[PDB]
RNA sequence: GCUCUGACCGAAAGGCGUGAUGAGC
């Protein structure tokens, strides 16, 4: 995953929390997808431990939900508006972005094909 | 120990989304 397109999720989820909704932290995050409302999934790379965050991945290609990789959890927790750095986040409402990130969801999904 | 909740607890230092607090089991 670029570092380039990196920087744009996360100046999407930072304003994303603005107007949509986020869920922040592997547990609400996990519990996000399960329950289909996970528009986009944010995980960090800088893991402790890897057994905390590792079951995401797979989750999401199943669940027919998005997931992007980012460089530190602690640019991901100041994105969140958290203090504390995030392991893991996953928005479930775009918001008045939607379009704008729309835009996101296929960049990545063109990063595999 | 786990389930649900999901941002606070602390005088402070600090400790928490790798889960504050509060239900339950």
């Amino acid at each position: 995953v670029p570092e380039d397109m990196q920087n744009e999720a996360l100046s999407l989820l930072e304003k994303v929390r603005e107007s949509g909704k986020v869920k922040k932290g592997t547990n609400e995050t996990t519990k996000a997808v399960e329950r289909g409302l996970a528009k986009l999934v944010y995980i960090a790379e800088d893991v402790d431990p890897p057994e905390i965050v590792a079951h995401l991945p797979l989750l999401c290609e199943e669940k027919n939900v998005p997931y992007i990789y980012v460089k530190s959890k602690n640019d991901l927790g100041r994105a969140v508006g958290i203090e504390v750095p995030c392991a893991s986040a996953a928005i479930i409402n775009e918001g008045e972005l939607r379009k704008e990130l729309g835009s996101l969801v296929e960049k990545i999904k063109g990063l595999q094909k």
